[PDB]
Order: C-alpha cells, then sequence, then structure tokens
C-alpha cells in the first residue's frame, strides 16, 4: 500500500524531495498508485498534496494563552457553523477562571473556498472573529481528508502560542461536553498520570473500512493492515506536556485521511497507548435515558447534539437535583 | 344533535358569520383551556398556537423600505431562520441574485422572526443585524419564529407587500433549502397572457388532502383542533403567484384564522377568494430521480427542486450558466 510504503521510507530517514514543504502536485503518484485514475477526487487530492503541510495562519489569537490555562478547549469547526460555535460559547465552552483554574477556548477552521462552491462567508467570519476573539483560521482547504492537517497545524499552534496549558480537550462542534465533570476528573489526577494523560473512546485492532460507500472508506492501494489504538468519535482529552511531544513527532508521520487515526499513529510512535474512558459516549446514550438530566451528570461527552440541545442540557445540568 | 366541530372550525364559523378581537388580542386567551377538549394533554406547540391565535399585530424590527423603489417584475421572498447564514448567502450568490435583465427587476427579501433565548437559541442577533446592513435584504418581525407560527410569517409578509411592495408583477415565496431555476421562472412568467397573469397561482398542488392524525408526524393535527379536510394547496418548498393576487390574499387574511401549517393557510385564503391553485410539474418538491441528479440538463426544465445544501445550490447554478452549450 502507498501510505505504508511511504511511511517506511520516513522511518528509515529518522532511524538509521521534502515530505513537509513540497507543495507542487506530486505527479509521481499517478504512476505508482495502482488505479490512481479511478480513485475518488478526495484520494487524488490527498495523494497529490501529501508532502505539503506548511500552511499559514490567516486569523490568530496570539495572546489567547497569555495567562497560562488549566484547560484549553479546541473545537474543530467549519466556516458556516455559526450556530454551533455560538451555542458552545454560551454553554459548555464558556471561558472561565473558577478556583483560578483558567479555561480558554479556540475554534479550529480552514478555508471554505469558492472553488469548492462554498458561499462566501468571509464578512460574517470576520465579524464573528472580531466579536468573540476565539477563531483560529489557516490557509488550507477545510475538508474531511485534511483533518489530519487541521490536527498538525493546531498542535503547531499549541507549541508556538499555548505551550503551557496543563490540559487540552480537542473535540467536534456537534458534541455536548460536561466540562464540569472534565475539570473534576483532571483535578483528581496524580502528577504521574497527568504528565502523559491521553483518554477518550479508544478502540484497539480496528482496520480500514473497505466498502466504497462508507464515509471512512480507505482503498487497499492506500493503506494496508490494521490501525493503531486510537481515540475517536467526537473528542479526547490529554496533557499539554504530551501535546508538545505529539507536535514534535508529527514530522515523522505522514498525514493520513482520518485525523483520529493519525493522532493514534503519533502516540504509537511515542510508545504510548491511549486509554479508554467510558464517559466518552460517542455512540450517544440509550434512548430511554436521553431525557433524564442525571444521565448527563456522569459523562464526559456525548455525540451528537444540536445547538439548542446543547444550551438546553447545559441549563438543566446547572440545577440537577 | 350534530357533533360539534373542532376548535379551529368553530372559531372560523364565528369569523364567517361576523363578515357574512381576533387580530390584536395578545393576552393569553384562557377560554381555550375550557373549550378545547383535552387541552391539557396537547403538545406545547398546540397550547401556544391556541393561546395566542388572536394576535397578529407584530412589529417589523428590521425593514428594507426601499426594496421596491423600482417597481419589480419579480419579488423573491424566502423563509429563513436567524442561524441560516450559509443558506442565505448561497441564495444571494446563485438563484436569488437581484437583477434587471430586460428592465424586469428581480428583488429579494428573506423573511425572519425572532429566535429567542427562551427557546434555547444561541444569540446570533448582532450578526444578523450586520448581515442586514451589508446585504439589505432581511425583513425581521418581533414574533417567535417556529413552525406553527409560519402562517403568521405569511400574513406579516403579505402585509409588507401591501404596504411596501404593492406593485410587484409577481411573487415567488419559497424555502431556504430549495434550488430555484429563476431563469426558467422568468421565461414562464413572460409566456403568460395578461389574463392568466392577473390571478396566477402555481406550485406543487395537492387535492383531496386532510390533516395527519398520527401523533408522531411533523404535521400532526389533533381532531379536537381541526375537523374535516384541506382545500387544494401548494406546498413542498415554494410557489409562484401574481402581485395582484398577493394584494387580494392580504385583504382576505383578516377573514381566516391562522393555522398551524403555513401552506394550508394560504390554501384556505385562496379558497375564500374562489380560486383554485394550479399544479405545475416543474415544482419538484420530492426531488428528482437519483440517476439524473448529476446531469445539469435535468435542472434546465424545472422550476424548483427540494432540497439542496448551500454548496449544491451554487454548484447547480454555476453549471446552469453554460448548460445551453450541452442541453
Ligand atoms: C488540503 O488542503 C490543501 C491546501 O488548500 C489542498 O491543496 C490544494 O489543492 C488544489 C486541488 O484541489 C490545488 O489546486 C490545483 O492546482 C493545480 C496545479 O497548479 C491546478 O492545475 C488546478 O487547476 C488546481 O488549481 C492547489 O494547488 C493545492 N494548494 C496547495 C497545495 O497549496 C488539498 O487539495 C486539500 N486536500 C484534500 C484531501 O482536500
Ligand atoms: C408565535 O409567536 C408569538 C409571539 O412571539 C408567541 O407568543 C408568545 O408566547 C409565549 C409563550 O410561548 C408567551 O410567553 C409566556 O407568557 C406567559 C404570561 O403571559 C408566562 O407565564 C410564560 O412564562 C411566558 O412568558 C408570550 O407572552 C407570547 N407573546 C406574545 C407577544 O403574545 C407564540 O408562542 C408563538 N406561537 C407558537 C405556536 O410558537
Ligand atoms: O471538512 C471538515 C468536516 C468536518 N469538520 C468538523 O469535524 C467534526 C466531525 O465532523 P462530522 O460530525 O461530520 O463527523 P462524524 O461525527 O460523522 O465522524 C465536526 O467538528 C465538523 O465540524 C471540519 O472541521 N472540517
Ligand atoms: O420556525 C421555522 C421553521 C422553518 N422555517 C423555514 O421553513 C422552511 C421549511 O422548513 P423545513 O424544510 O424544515 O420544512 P419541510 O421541507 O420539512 O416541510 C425553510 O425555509 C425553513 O428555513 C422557518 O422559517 N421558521
Ligand atoms: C511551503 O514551503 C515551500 C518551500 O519553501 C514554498 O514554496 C511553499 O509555497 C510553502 N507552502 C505554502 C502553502 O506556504
Ligand atoms: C396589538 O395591539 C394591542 C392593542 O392595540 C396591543 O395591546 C398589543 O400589545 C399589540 N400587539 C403587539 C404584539 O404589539
Ligand atoms: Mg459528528
Ligand atoms: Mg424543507
Amino acid at each position: 500500500a502507498y501510505w505504508n510504503r511511504e511511511q517506511e521510507k520516513l522511518n528509515r530517514q529518522y532511524n538509521p524531495i521534502s515530505h513537509l514543504n513540497y507543495c507542487e502536485p506530486d505527479l509521481r503518484v499517478t504512476s505508482v498508485v495502482t488505479g490512481f485514475n479511478n480513485l475518488p477526487d478526495r484520494f487524488k487530492d490527498f495523494l497529490l498534496y501529501l508532502r505539503c503541510r506548511n500552511y499559514s495562519l490567516l486569523i490568530d489569537q496570539p495572546d489567547k494563552c497569555a495567562k497560562k490555562p488549566f484547560l484549553l478547549l479546541a473545537i474543530k469547526s467549519l466556516t458556516p457553523h455559526f450556530a454551533r460555535r455560538q451555542a458552545i460559547r454560551e454553554s459548555w465552552g464558556q471561558e472561565s477562571n473558577a478556583g483560578n483554574q483558567t479555561v480558554v477556548r479556540v475554534f479550529l477552521l480552514g478555508q471554505t473556498p469558492p472553488e469548492d462552491n462554498h458561499p462566501d462567508l468571509s464578512d460574517m467570519l470576520k465579524f464573528e472573529s472580531e466579536k468573540h476573539q476565539d477563531i483560529l483560521m489557516w490557509n488550507y482547504r477545510d475538508t474531511f481528508f485534511n483533518l489530519s492537517l487541521k490536527e498538525v497545524l493546531f498542535l503547531r499552534w499549541v507549541s508556538t502560542s499555548c505551550p503551557d496549558t496543563e490540559f487540552v480537550f480537542k473535540g467536534d462542534d456537534d458534541v455536548f461536553v460536561n466540562t464540569h465533570h472534565i475539570l473534576n476528573y483532571l483535578n483528581s489526577l496524580s502528577k504521574t498520570k497527568a504528565k502523559d494523560l491521553f483518554i477518550g473512546d479508544v478502540i484497539h485492532n480496528a482496520g480500514p473500512h473497505r466498502d466504497k460507500k462508507l464515509k471512512y472508506y480507505i482503498p487497499e492501494v492506500v493503506y494496508s493492515g490494521l490501525y493503531p489504538p486510537y481515540a475517536g468519535g467526537g473528542g479526547f482529552l490529554y496533557s499539554g506536556h504530551l501535546a508538545l511531544r505529539l507536535y514534535h513527532i508529527t514530522d515523522q508521520v505522514h498525514l493520513y485521511p482520518i485525523d483520529d487515526v493519525y493522532t493514534g499513529m503519533c502516540l504509537q510512535k511515542l510508545g504510548l497507548v491511549p486509554e479508554k474512558h467510558k464517559g466518552f459516549r460517542t455512540f450517544d446514550i440509550e434512548e430511554k435515558n436521553k431525557n433524564n438530566i442525571c444521565s448527563y451528570v456522569d459523562l464526559m461527552l456525548v455525540h451528537s447534539r444540536k445547538p439548542q440541545e446543547m444550551i438546553d442540557i447545559w441549563s438543566q445540568l446547572q440545577s440537577a437535583h
């Protein structure tokens, strides 16, 4: 498989044409990937531009972490998702300073360019960024298969602009997160379990989906074998110290079309295994418990909820029993 | 003794006898708790619909008073909710663009109410005000924007046509999740006789419909609320009518009680005018066949298709501009 063979080459370089800033189309893939011409467009773009990751930040918040945070909330989003971001601001993503444990929030965006037929929402996004001061936007095409790029550029921003946050929560903009429970959990940790914390909805021994109709389909010609253990499904929680170690190792791992698999590949290279926490309810909760606020007291996150549902749950949680 | 009709029917019978306050009484009408059988067991949307039925004098908070300074040929009026920024912007850029080919002016408004914090809506109100200042195409009224208040959205829009755009030749009223082939609409309007034009009303018209009685369905209506059948009505995403008829509809709205389903209410008003809306097969409110969805020639001969995402509307519109070369 192509990714496996290219990654083996990387392994030989680090453990005896750039893979990091070559940003012309890599036309060699049209010769060496069998059946390249019949691959879906997302795979063609992924393969042609694999070796380019030096994209610039167009909208930054460089002093976001001027007061060293206890918890950084970093939420993946797309330009048009205004209601999702605003509901997060008002509910579980509120910034705070309780107990002098500061919580800060950023949203992680790429471009939604006109060539992909996106409406031009640059005026609204600028208004939102000036009002709320929490948008980070980079100059790459925001797509599902560039989410591992979103991951690497975010880790690069943690390294440059938020290196001292004690913990990081990285998650999606359609999950409900019980941030109080997350904070209670983090404050229970020993110094030892904290320095390399990485928890979430972790699966072992998964492999690529081979059914061409599935969202996470990966052809055999792109990747072979099984996936490393990885946390997926909507969000995960880890230490800022480990964030720096993860950023440093990203140069040694080729980007991958599925972001959460990529993060698992970086952890494996560090010799770490992410740990499952049952409070990450990435397949929702039982239908019978969905209208009982007590079901939300004992979890970390649940996928998926609409903007109004996030605000409704958060408001009810504040008076739970 | 013949069985009593449902609550809506009995109030409409009263209205009919008065014409042959129900308009600005805005306290809760507590009489409904006594006369609507099983009121206490109704879903909340019905309780609110019934308690505030007699109130329709809500203020315009964001207006575009000069929208029709030049008498339009076609007014595009698109129902939307505050958070739908991407839908509105895709419509502006594609099929809802304002234009003036052949001096037949096309102008656009989006029709909004409030999305208040009490309904757990995120606060996007400052953004909306900025959007209105940038694009000058938002009409916003001070009422709670909900599915069961869409007939209120209809009446307040028709009131605005009467006060602020009474001379538009035609009106298209539609949803913000449809693709509209506005070029085909303009050619259709330019094909009409003077007489067919004065009372044009076309869309995806259903005859012989009645209220859905299954409590799990979106358009469920209890038997204690409405009894009997629906008049013919155009539904499904948009419909097209003359500005002259728009004024006749506005006048008759005082004579028809509001109704939880906006397109049925419009059908009720047309019936009271003695008109029957006409089906046009180009209103593809259940979409087109899967095998045709990626052939731009399928969009050339339709009026509208439900439903399309913002990126899909822009893609279709872009390809449509050169479809004459392939179709
Ligand atoms: C991930 O994001 C990157 C950066 O935005 C995307 O790279 C860009 O991809 C487009 C093609 O989709 C490239 O445009 C094409 O360039 C060729 C060669 O000059 C030109 O002939 C085509 O007409 C078209 O303009 C663009 O150069 C490239 N930009 C870079 C590398 O900076 C990439 O597509 C995204 N990947 C995925 C999986 O979405
Ligand atoms: C359609 O829009 C109207 C106008 O916004 C909505 O009327 C408003 O409905 C709410 C209840 O949902 C009323 O608030 C309630 O008032 C009572 C006392 O008056 C109070 O005890 C409740 O706690 C709550 O505050 C509000 O007064 C009423 N406003 C007006 C101007 O009539 C109506 O609910 C919407 N209808 C539907 C079907 O959504
Ligand atoms: O091009 C993209 C597609 C998705 N997302 C974000 O990625 C997350 C997961 O998207 P989705 O819910 O569609 O994935 P799923 O839960 O189906 O795996 C959400 O925060 C989306 O806003 C993104 O940032 N860029
Ligand atoms: O409270 C509401 C709910 C919906 N809509 C608009 O009503 C139209 C139809 O909504 P929907 O697509 O959900 O209805 P359906 O196609 O299922 O009948 C769309 O323009 C929505 O933006 C609205 O203006 N206010
Ligand atoms: C990355 O670096 C290369 C070489 O310095 C440069 O040519 C390219 O433009 C950069 N890519 C981007 C997207 O900035
Ligand atoms: C409608 O008019 C009545 C009486 O003039 C007034 O009491 C009421 O507040 C008005 N309704 C609204 C929503 O402004
Ligand atoms: Mg999701
Ligand atoms: Mg619809």
